[PDB]
């Protein structure tokens, strides 16, 4: 599914993302916007390294989920990458929380550094009741 902005914001808040390991909801919104356009079914193959990015946060198969087809990969979220292509984003959120338990935190996603870091991101949550 493709979430509407405010629907997603409330969805993430219910799932405990607001301020998780220091990360405001608006930072998670900005991440989702630029990774996927709020689209849970998005996949992107990285021909360079044979990995794939899955779902609303575009979580990578090399480290985070298992797709069977990525050489040398591990699965720190202990999920099938399929779980990151559900309309229900609970598993994706659990996996995003796992990512940011690692030292880089949200810096793990380059798109965040590019499109969100050091920016005014207040617009993402404006009006949403969150
Ligand atoms: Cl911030
Ligand atoms: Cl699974
Ligand atoms: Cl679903």
């Amino acid at each position: 599914k493709v979430f509407e902005r405010c629907e997603l914001a409330r969805t993430l808040k219910r799932l405990g993302m607001d301020g998780y390991r220091g990360i405001s909801l608006a930072n998670w919104m900005c991440l989702a916007k630029w990774e996927s356009g709020y689209n849970t079914r998005a996949t992107n193959y990285n021909a360079g390294d044979r990995s794939t990015d899955y779902g609303i946060f575009q979580i990578n198969s090399r480290y985070w989920c298992n797709d069977g087809k990525t050489p040398g990969a591990v699965n720190a979220c202990h999920l099938s990458c399929s779980a990151l292509l559900q309309d229900n984003i609970a598993d994706a959120v659990a996996c995003a929380k796992r990512v940011v338990r690692d030292p880089q935190g949200i810096r793990a996603w380059v798109a965040w550094r590019n499109r969100c870091q050091n920016r005014d991101v207040r617009q993402y949550v404006q009006g949403c009741g969150v």
